[PDB]
């Protein structure tokens, strides 16, 4: 009965994998359009047009550190946009409109009979991620684009982490150890800012600035919250509920928090 709903019933090992039930083929964007580079990861079998979601970088970096989602996700039935920044010194407000106009482009693309993702998208449900300033950048995107269904943003920053307007439900993944942008002083407060949407905090432990980027030792769990995150809600999949939702008492998170995030018969401690 619902629309939305892709692939198998979801399980803790399923979730887990580097590999989720959907092959996978991915292209380079030839002429970004408002924004430096991007490469395009879709399923070819997903069984239904899916949601999409863009994910930017933080300052100086490039696709790489944030690819791994790229194929993380979209085996999981998503189509995901990696992007490079026009240059990359820039803010989390130009980082923001870049992932706007990516997401933009895969909608463009999504009509474009040429391209490998014609008619494979939903772009009435789109997502946004990104690291450190491309963090800031996605929690920019949501506030500015209430529409949207869902935020993952790891290690945020921006100069002001005052993000009470956001209504799109947000998953915030912290480092616990971060030294460029301190949970204390930058994911922590942002997450706390939210009084209006479903949200969590999930802080890794030991984790370094770079702690949610490619190559990283958690992509299981990280990898897990990621997708079911964005599965319960671009595509309202109450099979993701309790994974979205639920503490996932693993010895690597060193602090969960969460809100209005509805579980059925949830516990009382
Ligand atoms: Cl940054």
């Amino acid at each position: 009965t619902n629309p939305y709903a892709r692939g198998p019933n979801p399980t803790a090992a399923s979730l887990e994998a580097s590999a989720g039930p959907f092959t996978v083929r991915s292209f380079t964007v030839s002429r970004p359009s408002g924004y430096g580079a991007g490469t395009v990861y879709y399923p070819t079998n997903a069984g239904g047009t899916v949601g999409a979601i863009a994910i930017v970088p933080g300052y100086t970096a490039r696709q790489s550190s944030i690819k791994w989602w790229g194929p993380r996700l979209a085996s999981h039935g998503f189509v995901v946009i990696t992007i490079d920044t026009n240059s990359t010194l820039d803010q989390p407000s130009s980082r923001s409109s870049q992932q706007m106009a990516a997401l933009r482009q895969v909608a463009s693309l999504n009509g474009t009979s040429s391209s490998p993702i014609y008619g494979k998208v939903d772009t009435a449900r789109m997502g946004v991620m990104g690291w450190s300033m491309g963090g800031g950048g996605s929690l920019i995107s949501a506030a500015n684009n209430p529409s949207l269904k869902a935020a993952a943003p790891q290690a945020p920053w921006d100069s002001s982490t005052n993000f009470s307007s956001v209504t799109v439900p947000t998953l915030i993944f912290a480092c616990e150890n971060d030294s460029i942008a301190p949970v204390n002083s930058s994911a922590l407060p942002i997450y706390d800012s939210m009084s209006r949407n479903a949200k969590q905090f999930l802080e890794i432990n030991g984790g370094s600035h770079s702690c949610a980027n490619s190559g990283n030792s958690n992509q299981a769990l990280i990898g897990k919250k990621g997708v079911a995150w964005m599965k319960r809600f671009m595509d309202n999949d109450t099979r993701y509920s309790t994974f979205a939702c639920e503490n996932p008492n693993s010895t690597r998170v060193s602090d969960f928090r969460t809100a209005n995030c509805s579980l059925e018969h949830h516990h009382h401690h």
